[PDB]
């Protein structure tokens, strides 16, 4: 009765048969590389050469893209007639983006009427709120979720293999094991990333979403070139009133915009650096120069025997996709249908992943069974142009599928 | 000077005298089994079964139910009467839970009264908001306390000990250690979860709690059967006035729902998945299909010779609690005190806990001396069926004291 | 062409060639002890003294002192002159902290003034909030850096050596390696600590930063011993009017304070306890008794052959600082620049931190090359007493800078 596994990624090791063990706390920002010559206990001319290269870590984070948040100016106008309905007259804030227009309509009245105004439950007073002198401030990117990882490098002999591996996953091969295992408590899923300039940036974590309010941070915000999502304004208008005067809007609300009240209390945000970052779409990829983080990495090495390969086993996989539904740049994200053909074992313990260019969104324990299987892979991030594949191991489908956009 | 200590839960082992280490990552949502003969290196001709189970990890949240959140329409209506104080009159919004309700009383003036209203500082203008077309749209859980835990089975020879061991814990026995290492950033105390139908469910990270307005995630709960907790209504009134017309209300604040807006911006939030849920009061347990994330797995063996146990000791405990106060439910918590017996060590350093049915809520650590000793032991989680019961390791006491009732 | 690199605190080992590995899971508020006799396998009368002591862990949180948050209560008043603009008058209120004053110039009516007031458009009616019977409630701290730490002290034979390990860094000498592996996850960078009493305290995770209206947490705020920031009051005010007789103002805003709202649904937010607590300026740091934690420790032993140490090199640095920018108390932070001076070595891989008084604030990994460098060090933390250094390993420079105030 076989059962296997591959989910396990390691190594069964005799340790009166391992030969060197390096286990040690490295700063995640620098890399780190062990050369030695295995030599044969003396009794022997033949030596191996051991070359591990650690690269820096590195941080991918699925975002999605917000676009940019502005500052700007709260104005307020009046726009006042005697007769006609409010509809009847264009106010000058109508080619405003984003206004509020509250109607005094039908409410003449004699001491709130201009000199030249008979009028008595007639007209319109018009309240006008609009923001003006904008300007783009930062870009805002929403977390949707955060990898760590490290390129490792591992020659032995005329063996040469490179990997990425993800923090708390391991390189396993034949005669070596890098093990990596860390925390890191910086970024949250559903942060709100803010670049200021063209470096570093700042953290917020209640970014505005269902709800924004001007004075919120990320009150005013252009998800692309044009077009504003508009902030509430919470506060009520007022209508001044006066004998033989034309009448005046008030509002008592905030007038101060999102991006000067924390501007105001700029020291209250974390702020993180960057180096060497890539944006893409949808997706930043950056080394943190935060020295001040280290994780865990553990190399064992054996010489003569090679290590049980825990996960060794004789199936084989075929896989195509069958279908999506849902959506890239979401929190809530997609999930990809895959149809999958097990051979050579009754049944495989096993991951079936929804990858695109070498990068992983989401992944599916599933015990197979011979012959065919569906499996439903949960995936997040991704962006438009992403055609999710199914995956098993480095084995991809031959085509992927693309997900829906999200915020429709 | 015996100074015994039962809190490092491990073994103390001479790498020459070890037979086998297994070491790697394994999925957190995939099981692990390893069966081997360990046989005597040649010249014996007896082997040993060695058979290990480990299943998925599971998670076990300790929560307050906080009800159902609902959908509903605000509403707004206008009730005037010539003359009476404003009790006087019952309005049609009165049955409505949520309703918010201001009076213009003694206040009919010429130009906004009725025809038949001759009054001057009389009489009542009453506007109402209510909510109605309520529907309840999903189940929300405040988190406690998060934490992971897999299963592990081992069977050495004709020894077979299953036990449930916690992330960053390990499995001690006197021929095979495992431990687990794994870190998961996925859900914080604090948060609440929301299931919307009868397979996953949203992480909202700012639910209402000490501030509910209309539109914000949490706004309208009803935290049993019946009986709402309303929202605040932040927005004011106007009574428009017209000669020899009814007063009419106006509310100039936000009238659409936070389910609405939470909806309009779904994709904002972050989604999880569950399967093998388990609820019961105060409490959900289920195994998180999320197969991207790992945890690290290490299992030491020896054959002949036993692992120092280093929890080993000679101190005998007896237990009872003595009182409780503070509340289940709750993130401030209770705290449990016990009267605890040391006999045949002179002090003994370990842990007593706040247990029910064998779930641990609470922790203490003390260095217990010869005879009795008080300690109390903060806990969280719970419900008002649970009995906690002072433990040490798999004792506890005979009887268990209940905790107070959150939100009193 | 020699690499140099001293990021990696670990050791080199040949498992054949090691004694002794003690591997555990560590309560985190218990201590350790170990003591054992290395004695030679037989074949010789020469015992090595081995004592290792592991304290309990300490958490260190940098912070920026909020002040105290004050309870208090809303109060409305109202002053009315028939003739003269509002700033002729002074107003109850005016020496009131925290005041809202709305006001009703040359508006005077009829139907809405005094029997002694025949003013139409003149005078004033002033409308007034401002908070009083205030009392301060308790301290509130902002997180800007978590760490937590071991102290741990091993005497192998003569040699005896005590250090503070961060978690998931490692003690290294050339006998004995001990490395602590862990996470936790209760207390977030940006949470706010609020301190109640003179034992524990409760988490915010929503602290009312660049908008504070009245009701939310941290509403009414003093930073230092006099000062207030004032919460805003969102309402709107009405001026109730009748016929001979002075207007009345009104407001429809919320009338609760923050600390009030949280007391009434003090169950909803999360406490901590609290051991051994040491305030020092922008920094707390205590001892966590939740037993429920735990913290993974590994110990190597080798008795004959020493370890490689992996950070083993003959370079030597000198240093200095030559400037810094930015400030203390800051989730921004601050950079120092350091001269750092490189011998022995063509080139040399480590990182320059910036310290004062063996508190480590920010460090930068970085290739040094022979010769003069200049390294800048982000952190974040200290107090207008730091002076940050330029440091490498346990040596640091003469003199320290000091960073810039806050919030100015
Ligand atoms: C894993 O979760 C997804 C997400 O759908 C869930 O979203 C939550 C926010 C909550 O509302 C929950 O009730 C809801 O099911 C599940 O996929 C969804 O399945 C439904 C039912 O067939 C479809 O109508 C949705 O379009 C579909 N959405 C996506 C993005 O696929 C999924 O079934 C669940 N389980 C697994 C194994 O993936
Ligand atoms: C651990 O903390 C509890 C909780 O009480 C604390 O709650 C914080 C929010 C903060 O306000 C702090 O000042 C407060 O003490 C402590 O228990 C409380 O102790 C007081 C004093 O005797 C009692 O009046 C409370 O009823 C009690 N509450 C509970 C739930 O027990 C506790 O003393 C403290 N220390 C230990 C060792 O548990
Ligand atoms: C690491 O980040 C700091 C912080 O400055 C950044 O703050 C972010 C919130 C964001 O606005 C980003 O654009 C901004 O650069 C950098 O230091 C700053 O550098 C600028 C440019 O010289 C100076 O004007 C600032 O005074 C300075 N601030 C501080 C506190 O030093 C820093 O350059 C960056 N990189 C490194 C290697 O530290
Ligand atoms: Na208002």
């Amino acid at each position: 009765t076989p059962v296997w596994n591959d989910n396990a990624h390691g190594v069964g090791s005799v340790p009166m048969h391992t030969d060197l063990e390096l286990d040690f706390s490295l700063t995640s920002s620098s890399k780190y590389t062990y050369r030695r010559k295995l030599t044969n206990p003396l009794e022997e001319a033949q030596s191996i050469d051991l070359h591990i290269e650690i690269e820096e870590q590195t941080i991918g984070v699925d975002v999605h893209a917000l676009g940019h948040w502005f500052d700007g100016r709260l104005n307020l106008k009046t726009s006042f007639h005697c007769y006609g309905a409010c509809t009847k007259y264009e106010y000058p804030w109508h080619t405003a983006k984003c206004h509020y227009e509250r109607d005094y309509q039908y409410e003449t009245s004699h001491g709130c009427n201009p000199s030249d105004c008979p009028g008595v439950g007639t007209g319109c007073t018009a309240c006008g709120l609009y923001l003006d002198q904008l300007k783009p401030v930062g870009s805002a990117y929403k977390i949707i979720t955060i990898r760590y990882s490290r390129r490792v490098c591992v020659q032995f002999g005329e063996e040469n293999l490179c990997k990425i591996i993800d923090m708390n996953d391991c390189f396993v091969s034949r005669h070596v094991k890098v093990c990596i295992i860390g925390t890191v408590s910086k970024f949250s899923q559903g942060d709100t990333l803010l670049f200021f300039g063209p470096g570093g940036g700042l953290i917020f974590k209640h970014w505005c979403t269902s709800t924004c309010q001007f004075g919120d941070p990320g009150d005013i915000m252009s998800p692309r070139d044009k077009g504003f999502l508009c902030p509430e304004f919470p506060g009520s208008f007022r209508k001044k009133c006066n004998f033989a005067t034309t009448p005046i809007c008030e509002y008592d609300g905030n007038m101060v915009s999102g991006y000067k009240k924390v501007m105001a209390t700029i020291d209250s945000f974390q702020s993180f650096n960057t180096s060497t970052m890539h944006f893409t779409d949808e997706r930043i990829e950056w080394k943190d120069p935060d020295g001040m983080l280290r994780d865990h990495i553990n190399i064992l090495v054996t010489k003569d025997i090679d290590f049980d390969n825990l996960g060794e086993n004789p199936c084989k996989i075929g896989l195509q996709t069958s279908s999506i539904e849902g959506a890239w740049g979401s929190g809530v994200g997609f999930t990809l249908t895959c149809l999958v053909s097990l051979t050579e074992c009754p049944t495989f313990l096993t991951s079936i992943k929804a990858c695109d260019k070498a990068i992983c969104y989401g992944a599916e324990s599933v015990t197979l069974t011979r012959g065919q299987n569906t499996v439903k892979v949960s995936g997040k991030g991704g962006h438009s142009g992403s055609t999710f594949r199914c995956c098993h191991g480095e084995d991809c489908s031959q085509i992927g599928l693309h997900a829906a956009a999200p915020h429709l």
